[PDB]
């Protein structure tokens, strides 16, 4: 559910023009939102049309904490990993040619430079010609790896729960096992005697994509042949996958297990790129859970 504003126009050279306008759509249900930029790139001297799509807006986690009154056994759930993809879904002479970020990333950090050069060249670098767009997004104690189904066609990123410290213990993540203790990502204590809805960690003591929400920064282009059809089909999906992590005492100690991708809330909108005008109309939004 959203908008689409109109479309500005930025005369560069006599060769380039830069058209762009932005839509959004929100799931006020799953707390997440998408906002996407559309950079088209008219060059005379390139035959073909460029398109450069930043795709930005919110994922809420999803984490619901425990209930202090669980005594022998608790559970929470966690945002442990974030999926953004893009799908270009029709027209032949439409491709994904390039992106940022490009490669696997674990920096606290991610900030990444895309720039367009008068001809077509499209260079990324590391850190924040005719165009220029950044990405910017902080994922600390999460790392960012590229879709394994990214192809001509898709591109798509995961923001995964990778290197999580309690106090000073870990790294923990999403499969680690102790032989007794189990999954100690979010334990407070092995030994504690205290109700099990008082034995995890505090929510400040866990990473804020795990309790609190991801703001997305990806930047994706995608490339027209300048033949056949002058519109195109693309999908935008918006992800979480939220883990179950329950703890639980055997009369000796504390023990922890995480389910991992229990829950899942997924956010997808279908737009009708026009390249001819430079607009981009929506054509359906739709969401869908799963839980195990
Ligand atoms: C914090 N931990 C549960 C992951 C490791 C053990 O801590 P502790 O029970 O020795 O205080």
């Amino acid at each position: 559910e959203g908008k689409i504003t109109p479309v500005s126009v930025k005369k560069v050279d006599d060769k380039v023009t830069l058209y762009k306008t932005t839509a959004t759509a929100d799931s006020d249900k799953f707390k997440i939102s998408q906002i996407l930029t559309f950079n088209f790139i008219k060059d005379k001297s390139y035959d073909k049309d460029t398109l450069v799509l930043k795709a930005t807006g919110n994922i809420n986690s999803g984490f619901v904490k425990p209930n202090p009154n669980d005594y022998d056994f608790s559970k929470l759930y966690w945002g442990a990993k974030y999926n953004v993809s893009i799908s270009s879904q029709s027209n032949d002479s439409v491709n994904v040619v390039d992106y940022a970020p490009k490669n696997q990333n674990e920096e606290f950090q991610v900030q990444n430079t895309l720039g367009y050069t008068f001809g077509g060249d499209i260079s990324i670098s590391n850190g924040l010609t005719a165009f220029s767009e950044t990405i910017n997004y902080k994922q600390e104690s999460y790392r960012t790896t590229l879709s394994r189904n990214t192809n001509y066609k898709n591109v798509g990123w995961g923001v995964e729960a990778h290197k999580i410290m309690n106090n000073g213990w870990g790294p923990y993540g999403r499969d680690s096992f102790h032989p007794t203790y189990g999954n100690e990502l979010f334990l407070a204590g092995r030994q504690s005697s205290a109700y099990a809805g008082q034995n995890f960690i505090a929510q400040h003591q866990m990473p804020l994509l795990s309790r609190s929400n991801f703001n997305p920064e990806f930047l994706s282009v995608l490339s027209h042949r300048q033949d056949g059809a002058k519109k195109s089909k693309i999908t935008v999906t918006y992800q979480r996958e939220m883990d179950l992590y329950q703890i639980r005492w055997n009369g000796f100690y504390w023990a922890g297990a995480n389910y991992k991708n229990f829950k899942t809330r997924t956010f997808k909108s279908t737009y009708e790129i026009d390249w001819e005008n430079h607009k981009v109309k929506l054509l359906d939004t739709k969401e869908t859970e799963n839980n195990k």
